DNA sequence: GCGATAATTGATAGG
DNA sequence: CCTATCAATTATCGC
């Protein structure tokens, strides 16, 4: 069984955004910032750094 | 530091 | 596949 945090959860109707080491955040709508592309090719899925208004760090 | 305006970056539309 | 237009993000100016 996949017993981990996964930082995904079931949330969408809230302040959902992507946050990387740069501290920059993406709303998830429209188009992603230049760092999203970099983080994606960095070897990690964008979902791996998906933080919402809830369960936020 | 927060708010608005301008430039760059990403996706969608047209050829 | 390449060029143009619209939408979001990042940076600069104003408060």
């Amino acid at each position: 069984s996949h017993h981990h945090h996964h930082h995904s959860m079931g949330n969408s109707s809230k302040g959902v955004y992507y946050r990387n080491e740069e501290g920059q955040t993406w709303s998830g709508v429209g188009r992603q910032p230049r760092w999203l592309k970099e983080a994606l090719l960095n070897g990690m899925k964008k979902e791996d750094f998906l933080v919402k208004d809830t369960e936020e760090e």
